[PDB]
């Protein structure tokens, strides 16, 4: 199946013009253990910010233009994403927004990390109704000595 | 010579026990950059804000306190930290704020990040008056995909 996997600020808001301003070991540490072994999609800016391919997964680029890069697999359709996921049990599609808004249609499950920060965004994740996703796992923490915000992490399958 | 390195936001704001709400990569090579290979003494806030010993420094712990752990040097007093470290060109004191305040007086030297980050703390990093200190070295740099915000680079000599 396909799941999406992103951290939120207040507002839904997932990216800006520059890195997020936050330093959260947690929330990282929390995204490599639920995406181990496992394919992850991503679009091209995604994929520059990242700097290198995720270690351990399957890395594939969602993106209208040529690949740059011969340590991963670049697609041009959603369909030609899936597919060369092969025979998974389940994908994850990690961001950014526009990629995040063509797969959540047939997304059964989302992993997110809502974060307590108020920032200005450039980018938003999809706005998804509760009415439609069963909350099966929420955890609170504050910020600490090495994670700059207090954050929730929490997964929602679709009802 | 003493040197301290600190990270401070406006108004001289530094940590005090949470980690900053920032991210800059290219500020931490700085700090790396400038430290590697010497000697540095840390409070136990920052200790417990690296999370182990720095590698390829010698790593002195100024606190009342108990030396958990066994890889660094625990001492109880200035003269202590300053003796263990040897005979050695530069030693870096690397914060909190009570550290700071307490090796200024002898340090010779200071490399200081200054970013451009609102941020509400009770800490400051001690008032240096700059007409004891001569600037010889700044150089700025705009956020970008990997640091968060604005920060500028910048060395001072006691005069
Ligand atoms: N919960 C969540 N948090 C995020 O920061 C996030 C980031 C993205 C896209 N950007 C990134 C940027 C860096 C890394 C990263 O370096 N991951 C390393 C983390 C280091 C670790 O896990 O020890 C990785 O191996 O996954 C991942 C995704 C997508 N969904 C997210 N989802
Ligand atoms: N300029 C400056 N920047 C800082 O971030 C800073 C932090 C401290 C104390 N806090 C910390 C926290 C983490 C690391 C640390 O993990 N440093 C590694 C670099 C790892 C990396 O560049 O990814 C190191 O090896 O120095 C150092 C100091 C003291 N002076 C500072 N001074
Ligand atoms: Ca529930
Ligand atoms: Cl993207
Ligand atoms: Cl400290």
């Amino acid at each position: 199946m396909i799941s999406l996997i992103a951290a939120l600020a207040v507002d839904r808001v997932i990216g800006m013009e520059n890195a997020m301003p936050w330093n959260l070991p947690a929330d990282l540490a929390w995204f490599k253990r639920n995406t181990l072994d496992k394919p992850v999609i991503m679009g091209r800016h995604t994929w520059e910010s990242i700097g290198r391919p995720l270690p351990g997964r399957k890395n594939i680029i969602l993106s209208s233009q040529p690949g740059t890069d011969d340590r991963v697999t670049w697609v041009k359709s959603v369909d030609e994403a899936i597919a060369a996921c092969g025979d998974v049990p389940e994908i994850m599609v990690i961001g950014g927004g526009r990629v995040y808004e063509q797969f959540l249609p047939k997304a059964q499950k989302l992993y997110l990390t809502h974060i307590d920060a108020e920032v200005e965004g450039d980018t938003h994740f999809p706005d998804y109704e509760p009415d439609d996703w069963e909350s099966v796992f929420s955890e609170f923490h504050d910020a600490d000595a090495q994670n700059s915000h207090s954050y929730c992490f929490e997964i929602l399958e679709r009802r």
